């Protein structure tokens, strides 16, 4: 009848903004409501830091040794400082993440160049494009676009998203699919792991892969401290969260900038008095591209790829709302919600980038569980779509449909349209 994520919104106007939902033994509260959520994510953050033990994501993550379906520990917590640390150097302390983005968005803008005079569909290209930035940032790849071995990541990956989405996360077979897609995807790691391992220099620099692997070489002894296990699955992770989601805010970014071809021209506008139009858009352009910024937000508030969060499991007994909430409760935070909600927002059915131009924004989550890869993806999407928009100009060759459809993310239905540079 209707997806949750807006059954749930629509009832919260006239029956609460707080649900609870009975399945076996556990209870499963949906949050539909700013207070609330920051309540769960910043307030009690640290009571509802755990996560739910599902047989999917025993295999995804080599039994939640990852870090988005891990429990809230002193093991997560010194592997989470490395993980964050890992993405920090990378892209704010220095320049390899822009290179990468940026040289990535090259050989993006050249493929679509063959694409003149079609009215292809991206995605693909698109898809490569993040793949291939993750492959570079995790195990410095060299791969470019025709290589089989990206070729091989993108169809185990995509094997992996396949399987999820027609079924659980259980919230709310073929599980042998996903252990095989899950198979060739550990080794082909391990591989690189096994490659790096034996050229590593601590001091700096070069990889992701290797940043985790100085982390883990720092390794004392078992009780807090990552395995080599870890590395792995947080490498694996890197593409499992990093892939669906940015490739698709960039989905969502030109179908709506197809709506809005006013709006396209006047980000156009502002690169070409920013940028040159030789010049690549580096990340010190941002503060001068004020707009972009602004339309980047806006995609990321109207069309959230994970409409609901993975559940937020209470750690101990504690409370929400002014209820108790036991021990092992779920939590699904409703990121619809308090990005459409009326209360907090002007219109918020539209689409209209001037309302981040001049409080309930919480495109990343926050708390303890906040994106590990959120400098990263900012990074990544500001590169990507600033390159894009100088190089060329989207149109429709009927409009795509701007309702959306619910893969791994929420995401819009394939579309075609005319790419057209200067
Ligand atoms: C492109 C847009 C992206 C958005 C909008 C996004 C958003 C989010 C959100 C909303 C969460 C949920 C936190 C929670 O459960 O409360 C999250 C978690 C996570 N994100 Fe992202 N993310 C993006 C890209 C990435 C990328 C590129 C990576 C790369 C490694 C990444 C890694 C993660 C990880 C590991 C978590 C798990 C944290 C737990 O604990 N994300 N992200
Ligand atoms: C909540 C969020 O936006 C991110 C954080 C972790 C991400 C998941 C991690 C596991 C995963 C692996 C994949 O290969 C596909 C997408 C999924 C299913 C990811 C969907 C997006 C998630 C749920």
């Amino acid at each position: 009848n209707l997806p949750p994520h807006l059954l749930f919104t629509q009832l919260s106007s006239q029956y609460g903004p707080l649900f609870g939902l009975y399945a076996g033994p556990h209870l499963t509260l949906v949050v539909s409501e700013i207070g609330l959520v920051r309540e769960v994510l910043l307030q009690r953050g640290r009571e509802f830091a755990g996560r739910p033990k599902m047989v999917t994501t025993d295999l995804l993550t080599q039994g939640g040794k990852d870090i988005a379906f891990a429990d809230y520990s002193p093991l997560w917590k010194n592997h989470r400082r490395l993980v964050h640390s890992s993405f920090t150097l990378f892209g704010e302390g220095s320049n390899k993440l822009q290179t990468i983005v940026q040289e990535a968005a090259d050989s993006l803008c050249e493929e679509l160049q063959a694409c003149r005079g079609q009215s292809s569909d991206l995605s693909v290209v698109l898809m490569r494009a993040v793949t291939n930035v993750i492959c570079r940032l995790v195990f410095s790849s060299s791969y470019q676009p025709s290589d089989p071995e990206l070729q091989t990541v993108i169809q185990y990956n995509d094997g992996i998203v396949q399987t999820i989405a027609r079924g659980g996360l259980v919230d709310i077979k073929d599980l042998k699919r996903l252990k095989e897609c899950v198979s060739i995807r550990d080794q082909l790691l391990y591989k690189k792991l096994l490659e790096h391992k034996k050229s590593l220099t601590p001091g700096e620099p070069r990889d992701l892969l290797d940043a985790l692997l100085i982390g883990q070489q720092r390794g004392s002894g078992g009780a807090d401290d990552i395995t080599e296990d870890h590395v792995l699955m947080t490498a694996a992770e890197a593409f499992g969260a990093g892939v669906e989601t940015t490739s698709t805010t960039l989905l969502w970014t030109i179908a709506f900038l197809l709506h809005h071809p006013q709006l396209q021209e006047r980000v156009q506008a502002e690169l070409d008095e920013c940028v040159g139009v030789d010049r690549p858009p580096c990340l010190s352009d941002r503060p001068h591209l004020p707009l972009l910024d602004a339309v980047l937000c806006e995609v990321m508030r109207i069309r959230p790829v994970s409409p609901i969060l993975i559940p937020h499991v209470a750690m101990q007994d504690t409370s929400l709302g002014g209820h108790s909430v036991p021990k092992g409760t779920r939590v699904l935070v409703n990121m619809w919600a308090i990005h459409h909600d009326p209360k907090h927002w002007d219109q918020p059915e539209q689409f209209n980038p001037e309302r981040f131009l001049e409080s309930s924004f919480l495109p990343f989550g926050a708390g303890p569980r906040v994106c590990v890869g959120e400098s990263l993806a900012r990074i990544e999407l500001f590169l990507f779509v600033s390159r894009p928009l100088q190089r060329f100009s989207f149109s429709c060759p009927s409009l795509p449909d701007l309702q959306g459809r619910f893969g791994v993310v929420l995401q819009p239905e394939r579309y075609t349209v005319t790419v057209t540079p200067r």
